[PDB]
């Protein structure tokens, strides 16, 4: 499913990401945009041969099991395919675990290089939240 910007804002808010560990919602939306372009079915191979899955491009190296990432962990205890559902529940919860892990939203390279330091509020402008 391809989310609208504000449609994802609202789903993200409903699931408790707004100000989660102090990251406002625009951070989550910006990250989602530049990771999956808001598309829950997004997948992308990493050079390490891990794969990133879903609205937040959660990777098979550490967080989910995709059956083909040698020596990977699965710290969210889920099939990576769960992360492509139009229901973002597993991605959102798994993202909570990631963001709480020391490095904050820096674990997302798109966020670091594309959202951090910017007016992330613009990513929810116009949204009724």
């Amino acid at each position: 499913k391809v989310f609208g910007r504000c449609e994802l804002a609202a789903a993200m808010k409903r699931h408790g990401l707004d100000n989660y560990r102090g990251y406002s919602l625009g951070n989550w939306v910006c990250a989602a945009k530049f990771e999956s372009n808001f598309n829950t079915q997004a997948t992308n191979r990493n050079t390490d041969g891990s794969t990133d899955y879903g609205i937040l491009q959660i990777n098979s190296r550490w967080w989910c099991n995709d059956g083909r990432t040698p020596g990977s962990r699965n710290l969210c205890n889920i099939p990576c395919s769960a992360l492509l559902s139009s229901d973002i529940t597993a991605s959102v919860n798994c993202a909570k675990k990631i963001v709480s892990d020391g490095n904050g939203m820096n674990a997302w390279v798109a966020w670091r290089n594309r959202c951090k330091g910017t007016d992330v509020q613009a990513w929810i402008r116009g949204c009724r939240l």
